């Protein structure tokens, strides 16, 4: 089970995390952003953030929560 949890930190809601998320795979990746931190593996599939299952959901739903997510973002991903 190589499922890891991203643990991204969010100060505020103009902070960016660090890639890009498509409906359940994710695009690319800043080295820089605090998604590196998280977990956030740029090829990876996303899962259970914060307790939504992305895995059937859109991307512009899942970019829209991390484009709110303000304080700490937990999710789950799988190797896709």
């Amino acid at each position: 089970p190589p499922v890891t949890t991203v643990l991204i930190r969010r100060p505020d809601l103009r902070y960016q995390l660090g890639f890009s998320v498509q409906n359940g795979i994710i695009c690319s990746l800043m080295r820089g952003g605090i998604a590196e931190r998280g977990g956030v593996r740029v090829g990876h599939r996303i899962i259970e953030i914060n307790g939504q299952s992305v895995v059937a959901t859109p991307h512009e739903k899942i970019v829209h929560i991390l484009s709110n997510a303000v304080g700490e973002i937990h999710m789950k991903t799988m190797p896709a």
